[PDB]
């Protein structure tokens, strides 16, 4: 039942890889952040994370999303040092898409 929640982690990687790609950041971007917080929030996310006993790892992305990746990807004038964290979010949402019932 797990397979919306599935999209939503894929639409996160590419939303991160695209963020990442427009670094240094500029008014033009604000919509693309605009739409990965979103995505990062959306009420499937969630209600799929509390069925499989995944809301901990769930808040956890979406502290890093806001606490340190979002931070970083606007201050970067490079994608030298950032491009790591944007590395780290994506391996998060793996392991997430992990613990999720993949079952039919």
């Amino acid at each position: 039942g797990s397979a919306h929640a599935i999209n939503k982690a894929g639409s996160l990687r590419m939303q991160s890889y695209r963020l990442l790609a427009a670094v240094p950041l500029s008014e033009k971007d604000k919509p693309l952040i605009k739409e990965m917080e979103q995505t990062a929030f959306s009420a499937e996310l969630t209600r799929a994370a509390e069925r499989d006993g995944q809301l901990a790892q769930l808040q956890g992305l979406q502290d890093y999303w806001r606490n340190e990746l979002i931070p970083a990807l606007m201050r970067a004038q490079n994608r030298e040092t950032v491009s790591a964290d944007v590395s780290q979010f994506v391996a998060g949402l793996d392991q997430l898409v992990s613990g999720f019932d993949r079952t039919t």
